[PDB]
């Protein structure tokens, strides 16, 4: 985590020794010590059990003559190695959230030798610890996300002094919303519980700490954190955590102890039912008084009388703090937040009282609406910012998966910091996962903005990939973290649709065909995993990946289906099929997220739905298949093919003829998938005569147009039957006609053999090219006939060329065309 | 294999048990049949235990009440059935290589019940053995392609009367050839020999039965059939094939007993060594006198002289084996083959004795060069062809993977037998391994190429693909085989370079994509597959796809390299990367193959070189890296960029600038990945003023253009420092300039929150357009200028629109483009 490079997979004199053959050396901790930092020591006791397989025994005594000796600037074996100068106490007395690692010599009589880990404080403590957990291999993410810990028999640490110095913004946390029915259906299959309990929060409290974060806002759209169980807050105060609630959430009340009894308590009215909202007020402080929570203030029911009450409300909330308290309302933080109404108040005057911080949002879209000017920086209190990895709301919500690509993150958040807003960070997480890696960032951001810039943002995301799959790992782990988000910045999952990118320009083709080639990667680095890492991958790159390739495949696919469909050509069918096949592929892999991936120990976290959204909310009642067209009777539907010109030219796949007319016995037979594109077509069988057989093509061209080169390409066929060689007759309807001889010259011949015969034969085609004059049509309509006159000729592609021919291996694009009948 | 849908899985009264609770029922053989039929009875026994676990006993005498009864329509229990009219004998009787497969009830006193499974003759009854063993699961395929067997406890098969008639072309199969280094490097790692021995070809013998051919032409760049071990012509005549030798190796001497001993054997001129070449003959025929191998004869050294020196050679021939044999020359199976030198002889009027096959050969890639007219169709010995999977020559060789697509063999083979040749099918397979789906393809046309058409040769690999993966993965293996084939059909990849495919048009990105894709599918089959069939599903799918999927984006990533290298640009160093990675690549997966697929078994089988031909043979030393090149100092080769128009537009990534001058204190920074596109710039810090700051562009636009609209894409910055918005300047340096305000209506003002706001932060960008006039200029270069006019604004795309503008959600491909210094 913090510091890179210090810690070794074997022993060494100049180096101290964390675990021996196996054995991990013991942890000394005032047994009195801030039971949070307790809990902490707990942890990385078990850290060194997932590392080793036997926890490092946590001690009362320096029994032993080699420690790690952890706890707070005022436990009682760290205050000893303050007053003794064996530490530099000055360097962490009066800090916030600060840690000092580092080996000393005979740090305790009887102890010969230890890592010492000193905390300015309980939260500066329990860090520091973490940052040992990440030493030996544990990440953060080692629950959250199943990421495996790498088993070890000898770690030794560098000497040194190490820390992070102190967070740059003061409270750092996430809020957990959106959160039915993915994270409400984890909870209560886990945990039994149509509510967070504090087993639930206890794991989450865990989580934000190994991050570096204290702070959360709880879920809140049919839980109340405070009130459905009391060890909520307890663990919250004990574990560390600091507990607040969003904007018109004001003294401590989550919105829920109102709504379930709107009956009993009238109006939330401040003018009407004062005494009553009093109330409420008033019991939310007395639970919280001797917690550090942080205080949401205010609240949302002409200008001036409306700034009026305002005023009252807040001076009313403050004395009631002071009552409860017992002490003067500044010494209990609080925040105020600025939303729509009380924007305008804002910029009339009205501030809070200066102690408060000011809470700042951004657009639900990742970007902040409004920034102090240098004259409203002054503000005591500071200020905050909320931001989103996941909305409910207009233009339509986003549910499913991260759509917030790490630059996006970085640009707004780097803004928020410089203009000086540092107070509070807090991010809407939605469920939480799958927003584990931008969760990551944004806390780290949090705790030191000043380490991030635009040429080492990508750095972040490979250490992040270090960490949780390995070196050998980390590059190609984090290329693909970067790119899928990155994609999925373009355009959020609910709002793609068939419409979303050009069809005809190949701008679909490309973005789905990219996508599926990032799955064909991140699947190759999968079978590269040992077994024990393929549910992180999974979790954190594979299902992301995989999801999105095969939506952007499904409505790409649609979007095809409804091109040919109008077209009236059969094709159409296929594309309707893997519409089908791909909408059915998205339940098969939400599936396996839930039910079969780690055991299922994830079920229900990936049920949101996402196919199917018709206006801004998610409120139909499944994912639902895609319409698409299907063309009755299909292989009965050919010929009557009509092409426009585009580009200068007119490319043609030889089965999209207009009319074919047969010869005596022999009949036009198409080959599918036969030559280098769409199929072949040849009179079938080779023994009957083929005259008065033609194929004739119907296209326009612009009337400018003077005279064309026709390509034609066939396979190369031999002169089996004729040394010399097969002709077709190739012409306008009305006009000039050429006969064309292509295998004439391929032989073994001394001037043939190298220099046209091996080379064509091997290219397994030939493409031959007349010039012909166009003649005048009123219409700019024009048959292009092809009569062979030899059997075998295997016709496979035509461009007719008036200036935009390319050479190219498939012959070029297939112009635009329709059917007919 | 012949008769699909009559074996189950459980059993019932009307249906034949041949296994039940895991008991197979016992074979009956007589113990004096032809030794090649007791051989395939005994693979019979022990592919009973391979889908049992216990293998069908094999006995002499009718010990059992119900039997599978096998054998020639001459031993003795299938003779006393069709004497007794309890098989109808006639049916059998004068036919050749036919069986019959049927129920009857009480067979033979003490057997109520039997399965009969009679031949006309021994390889008659060895393909109907084989049948069974295909209706129990056991794939041709389960050795030579790992393909596994699904256990079983219960077996049944309906009653009925089966065969699969008589095959239509006498003699059907393979030369394995171009067999160094792979096919020679697997015998001496299995069998520890520098040549073929009777253990190898014995293997190879059951494999041809299996799939019912029955000829080989054996292995001779460096080895003798016939020399080098004496029972290798044993083996082949008791097991039941038919030994040939290739064109020029006349009576039955394969080439190496010549070259071998070159200084004591002489010249081999008819005219010369006669007695010694005679000599050589005579041996040759006395090796093969009781079997019932083909003699090729003829030889290869004026018109007449030569046409009358040939003439003698052949009657010699003919006495010797007359003297051999003491029989009539016609006794002998004799062929003929057809090249250059002697196909001007045949048009002159030259033919071999009537008897004798007249083999006809394809052009070495597949297509046949010379087929029979009416007249010359009477010819009473008939007529042979021999066809290339694999071929080293000219315009280069192709030794690597499959190059033969299924439609290419269909269409010209349906070609050659309507046109009266039928005696002899014989294909090129190289190594064998990989060809097996057109090994496969190819035997079952010779079978009975009545039952192939267009529309039903996917049907085909279809029921390839489920007899070795199951019914369902058939769909989707086979659509792989048959895709796969096709990509390998445009261009071999011996031929494949950096040069083959279109780059400008897109052509190239297109095929390397499409390929990819197809790697994606067959990964996420491979993932559903039972471990047992993983090795299979490599062999026959995943290797062929991944090697050709990685080959293609190596050489699309040289062509990519190239040409930004020659711009300049250095984007180049990413492709050369590529280049190096998928380079590697190629030996990782071949690596695979070789060394850790089915624990070795295939070691050599995967060692023919294919990335650095520079002519038409494979000398040179191994793979060796595609040249590629490096931009030095990279990050320091920025700006100076200037584009030429096309397609009536001008289509801009922000970052590539002509120049760019910084402001007082913030600086020009480019923000990788960030947008929708290449990459997003600004300018850093947001904290100091942007005055005088400027990005500039030059370009080249057609002076027939009078005015153009200019489009900027920036991101959707809201207006946090000042709600006026954020502006900047746009125009043409010495025309005119224009102001664009591009987010003063990005607010939640009710005119504007749902109408614009909303909708455009969730797509993250703003675009606008201004119209500009365009002013003369000598050369048609312009320079287009963005300066911003407040601080935050990040800068993502420009399209200067003069016709050619298409909406998208990427706003078009960049323009062609270079950089200078
Ligand atoms: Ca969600
Ligand atoms: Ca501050
Ligand atoms: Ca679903
Ligand atoms: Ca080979
Ligand atoms: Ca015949
Ligand atoms: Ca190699």
């Amino acid at each position: 985590g913090d510091n890179k490079g210090i810690t070794y997979e074997e022993l060494n004199p100049e180096r101290f020794t964390l675990l021996e053959k196996g054995t991990p050396t013991n942890i000394l901790i005032d047994e009195n010590e801030d039971q949070g930092v307790m809990i902490a020591a707990t942890n990385l006791s078990e850290d060194f059990g997932r590392v080793s397989g036997t926890n490092a025994p946590l001690i009362f005594l320096p029994d032993n003559e080699r420690l790690i000796i952890v706890g707070t600037l005022e436990s009682r074996y760290i205050k000893e190695l303050t007053e003794n100068r064996k530490i530099k106490g000055d360097e962490l007395k009066g800090k916030n959230e600060k840690y000092l690692m580092t080996v000393v010599d005979n740090p305790l009589p009887g102890v010969k030798e230890a890592l010492i880990i000193a905390g300015s404080d309980k939260r500066g403590a329990i860090y520091g610890i973490y940052e040992l957990s990440e030493q030996i291999g544990v990440s953060p993410w080692y629950d959250w996300a199943d990421v495996p810990v790498k088993p070890q028999q000898n770690l030794s640490i560098e000497r040194g002094s190490y820390t992070a110095d102190e967070p740059a913004v003061t409270y750092r946390g996430i809020f957990l919303n959106d959160e039915a029915p993915a994270l409400t259906s984890w909870v209560e299959n886990t945990y039994g519980t149509k509510y967070g309990d504090h087993r639930f929060y206890s794991r989450v409290f865990e989580l934000i700490l190994r991050l570096r974060g204290n702070f959360l806002w709880p879920a809140m759209w049919d839980w109340s954190f405070y009130g459905d169980d009391p060890l909520n807050s307890k663990t919250a105060d004990t574990m560390g955590i600091i507990m607040g609630t969003s904007h018109h959430e004001p003294m401590a009340r989550n919105h829920q102890e109102w709504a379930r009894n709107r009956d009993k308590y009238g109006v939330w009215d401040y003018t009407s039912n004062q005494e009553v909202i009093d109330q409420f007020f008033r019991e939310g402080i007395e639970r919280v008084k001797d917690t550090d929570d942080l205080i949401t203030i205010g609240m949302r029911g002409s200008d001036e009388d409306n700034m009026r009450l305002l005023e009252r409300i807040i001076k009313n909330q403050r004395e009631i703090i002071g009552d409860v308290t017992g002490e003067s309302p500044e010494k209990t933080p609080q925040v105020w937040a600025i939303y729509k109404e009380v924007q305008r108040y804002f910029d009339l005057g009205l501030r809070p009282p200066e102690d408060v911080i000011i809470l700042l949002s951004d657009d639900n879209w990742g970007n902040v609406r409004r920034l102090p000017t240098e004259e409203e920086r002054d503000h005591p209190g500071g200020w905050g910012m909320y931001y989103h990895f996941d909305y409910v709301g207009a233009p339509r919500s986003s549910k499913w998966l991260n759509i917030s690509p790490i630059q996006n993150i970085w640009e707004q958040m780097q803004l928020t910091y410089d203009y000086g807003v540092d107070e509070l960070w807090v991010a809407n997480v939605g469920d939480l996962k799958p927003m584990e890696y931008p969760i990551t960032l944004f806390l780290d951001m949090a705790w030191d903005p000043t380490r991030f810039n635009a040429e080492n943002l990508l750095d972040h995301t490979r250490s992040f990939a270090a960490q949780q799959f390995g070196e050998d790992q980390a590059d190609e782990a984090a290329r693909i973290i970067n790119l899928y988000s990155k994609y999925n910045g373009r355009v959020t999952p609910e709002m793609l649709d068939r419409n979303t990118y050009n069809l005809e320009s190949g701008e679909w083709k490309k973005v789905s065909d990219e996508y599926i080639k990032l799955e064909a990667e991140a699947l190759r680095q999968y079978l590269t995993l040992e077994p024990e890492q393929r549910d992180a991958y999974k979790q954190l790159i594979l299902y992301p990946v995989q999801a999105m390739a095969n939506l952007y495949e499904m409505y790409y696919s649609q979007a095809m289906n409804h091109k040919l469909y109008r077209e009236n050509n059969p094709m159409a069918n296929y594309w309707a099929d893997r519409v089908e096949e791909t909408f059915n592929r998205d339940a098969e892999l939400s599936h396996d997220y839930n039910k079969v991936m780690a055991n299922g120990k994830w079920d229900g976290m990936m049920t949101q739905k996402k196919i199917g959204y018709r206006s801004w909310n998610d409120n139909f009642p499944a994912d639902t298949l895609p319409q698409i067209f299907r063309i009755e009777n299909p292989e009965e539907a050919t010929g009557g093919y009509v092409f426009t010109a585009r580009d200068g030219v007119v490319v043609i796949e030889a089965e999209h003829y207009f009319e074919a007319k047969d010869a005596e016995e022999a009949k036009w037979t198409v080959i599918p998938y036969m030559g280098r594109t769409l199929s072949s077509i040849a009179l079938m069988p080779y023994t009957k005569e083929v005259e008065g057989a033609s194929l004739s093509y119907r296209m326009q061209i612009p009337d400018e147009v003077s005279e064309v080169k026709v390509h034609v390409v066939v396979k190369s066929t031999l002169p089996f039957h004729d040394p010399k060689g097969h002709e077709y007759r190739v012409g306008f309807e009305g006009g000039s006609k050429e006969i064309v001889n292509f295998n004439w010259n391929l032989n073994e011949e001394p001037e043939n053999i190298y220099s046209v015969f091996y080379p064509t034969v091997a290219s397994r085609v030939v493409k031959k090219d007349v010039t012909l004059d166009l003649h005048d049509t009123d219409d700019g309509f024009y048959t292009l006939t092809l009569e062979p006159l030899d059997p075998g000729i295997v016709f496979q592609k035509i461009v007719v060329d008036f200036g935009g021919y390319e050479e190219s291996r498939l012959f070029m694009e297939e112009s635009p065309n329709k059917r007919i009948e």
